[PDB]
């Protein structure tokens, strides 16, 4: 059910926080389009910082989610999940064990996240837009979407705030 909130967004992924809050990668947005989920762009407020994009509706979207926590990453050394789904509908989550937050240069692009290290196949281009959730005692916390790895090691970024 929490994957349900995962949905196909231009060339990656979105998750939806609440019944009108959609978190996806800006590098992932359509530049092309005029509405999204059949809402005019007009009248959706999208905000950025950096790769966390929000992009919140006028009238409630998905009447059947339950709002969800969003916070500014987790706690160094929580391990977080990546809820990444597959184009093929595959569901794979990641454990990652999230680390340091800080504000990133990542490809001459600023961007602030939280690093984490995937623990024990591996994240690909598909995947940036999905979420990292963690359980803190009965509910669970979005805090972030996937948006860079490491070419060489386990690294994952986090794209926050
Ligand atoms: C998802 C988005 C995509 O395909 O967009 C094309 C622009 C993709 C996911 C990663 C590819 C391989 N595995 C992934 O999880 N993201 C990107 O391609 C971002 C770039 C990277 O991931 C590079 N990583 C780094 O530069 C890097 C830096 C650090 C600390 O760790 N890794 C490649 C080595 C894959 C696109 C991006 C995001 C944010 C930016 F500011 C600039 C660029």
């Amino acid at each position: 059910s929490i994957w349900s909130r995962i949905v196909n967004f231009g060339s990656g992924w979105g998750f939806w926080v609440s019944p009108s809050l959609f978190i996806t990668s800006t590098h992932v947005i359509p530049q092309g389009t005029q509405e999204f989920f059949g809402v005019p762009t007009k009248q959706i407020q999208i905000h950025k910082s950096g790769e966390f994009c929000r992009l919140r509706f006028p009238k409630p979207i998905r009447t059947d989610v339950t709002g969800m926590i969003l916070e500014e990453g987790a706690p160094e050394g929580t391990v977080a999940t990546l809820l990444i789904k597959r184009p093929t509908g595959e569901l794979m989550p990641l454990a990652a064990r999230m680390g340091t937050h800080a504000t990133m240069k990542i490809q001459g692009r600023t961007v602030g996240g939280q690093m984490g290290m995937l623990l024990t196949l591996g994240t690909t281009p598909g995947d940036c837009g999905c979420p990292y959730i963690y359980k803190r005692g009965n509910d669970y916390v979005v805090i972030g979407v996937h948006t860079a790895a490491a070419r060489g090691g386990n690294t994952v970024i986090c794209a926050t705030q």
